């Protein structure tokens, strides 16, 4: 008899996947722990009019990028980075929505006059709602800063890299640290730093420090790393972690930022007790600057 | 003619014998004759601002006299200065043991170890804390007799400690807890720095049992700028470097009262050398 051929079924399109030859590099938007997050053009027609995207490629690591891949494609909230999709090659890469005004990291300091101290605690009720919702979740960021924070418009931020993001296991409370070299150590508190313990509290700490850099407006020259390394010494080298939590026991802090006031300032203090237990929750964080603005 | 003054026209480099903190060593034939029949010597000059450091380590050297210390023989001067001293062929313990394992046995090992107790009680006798105890610093005079070679970062204390400023090039897997967590060097911090230096000692100074290969296999290699809060956390856990091959749980346990948590808990200098003399 003729040749047999295997009869085609109704090829059905999967608008969350996006294929390799159609994603268009335009530039890089940052660069992560196993990955890094480019600017694409998804231009399947070829004449330059597709849909701007975030492309998050691995720089081995293939299993952490999938696990991230399946904690964003399921976490919806209006402050957290949209889950756009997938490419798949047994490599794959992670599709999100673009935000054109980047991070507070490069937003705040080109638009200080724009942003005021109102608008300010606005981003900071958003940063706490978005972290509350992941810590509901059972999800410690392990990367909260002004860096990995988003501009969706001039009133509304985005949490937008879960490359740390780590689930803490049912009935326990934190979670346990190993690949910790590269380690953002200017954001993390003194249990994270002493005994590579991350608690939903660790996250607390973190947004603390990422209040600070809000109310700085990002910049360089009063950020917690140029900080920390003024009160503690720049030319430590190995030695800069312990001479950090020891600084840290003895209770020392970023000061208040200039024109921060005061109960501003009580409040970021509040995410800084030595102990997870004594410090504020989001819940509270949330409650203190809406009263604060109303 | 002050026979402690060294020319410099007549000090011919031969080779190197070991990097330190702001300075290095070399070996030299003091050769005024230039018919090369001049006497070897160890020459100290600063690594090519810490000409202070080099000046007060040669006041430190000049003033010990103990024959388990190296011997100071004089200084070269240019405000520029050379640290003279004598020349021990055999060179550190950490050379020499691993070439002669089959000479030196458990007795000739703990012989050195009353040694290192002794140059080192003299020298907290004279208030100094050494801050580098390690076998690569205790040279060999002969199969019968070590020296400790080196005192780059030996300070002197006012106060029962020195308060550690210039600490990004430690010797971590040797230092006790407050050195690593407070910054705050004691006698009782060198006494943790022998502990770990008589490890080496039993150990023959072979490289993959030396204590930071050890300490490294315990807590993990791939930490970078946490390795140290890691190493400080096993500290406080009650961890420490395990029984040497070969060695009697009576030498062990001399070594484990050099590793209290707490200064004031650990051995003396005086009460290891007893120790060491009741055993031998
Ligand atoms: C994770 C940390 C270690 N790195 C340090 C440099 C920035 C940060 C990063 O890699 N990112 C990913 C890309 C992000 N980004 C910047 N502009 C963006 C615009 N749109 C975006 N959609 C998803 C991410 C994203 C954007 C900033 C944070
Ligand atoms: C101080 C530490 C950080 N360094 C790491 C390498 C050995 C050590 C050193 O620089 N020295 C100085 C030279 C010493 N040395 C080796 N053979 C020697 C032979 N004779 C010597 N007389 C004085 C020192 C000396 C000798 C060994 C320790």
């Amino acid at each position: 008899g003729d040749i047999v051929s295997e009869k085609k079924p109704a090829t059905e399109v999967d608008p969350t996947h996006f294929e390799k030859r159609f994603l268009k590099r335009i530039r890089d938007l940052g660069e992560g722990h196993f990955g890094k997050v480019e600017l694409c053009r998804y231009d399947p027609e070829g004449d330059n009019t597709g849909e701007q995207v975030a492309v998050k490629s691995l720089k081995n690591h293939i299993a952490d990028l999938k696990k991230e891949i399946e904690i964003l494609r399921n976490l919806y909230h209006e402050n957290i980075v949209k889950y756009k999709g997938i490419c798949t090659e047994n490599g794959i890469k992670l599709i999100m929505e673009f935000l054109p005004s980047g991070s507070l990291k490069e937003y705040l300091p080109k638009n200080k006059n724009k942003i005021n101290l109102k608008q300010q605690l606005k981003y900071a009720v958003q940063i706490c709602k978005g972290m509350d919702y992941l810590g509901s979740r059972q999800y410690v960021h392990r990367d909260l800063a002004a860096r990995n924070v988003l501009v969706e418009s001039e009133h509304q931020v985005k949490i937008g890299d879960f490359g740390l993001t780590k689930a803490i296991e049912t009935d326990k409370e934190y979670y346990t640290v190993k690949d910790d070299r590269d380690s953002p150590v200017f954001w993390y508190a003194p249990e994270c730093l002493m005994q590579s313990k991350f608690y939903i509290a660790s996250d607390v700490w973190s947004f603390g420090v990422t209040l600070h850099e809000l109310l700085t407006y990002c910049d360089s020259d009063s950020s917690p790393m140029a900080l920390f390394l003024k009160m503690i010494g720049p030319t430590h080298g190995q030695m800069t972690v312990t001479r950090l939590v020891n600084t840290l026991k003895e209770g020392k802090r970023l000061p208040c930022p200039p024109n921060c006031p005061d109960e501003v300032y009580q409040l970021m203090r509040k995410c800084w007790e030595f102990q997870p237990s004594n410090r504020t929750s989001f819940q509270n964080l949330i409650e203190g600057f809406e009263a604060l603005l109303k």
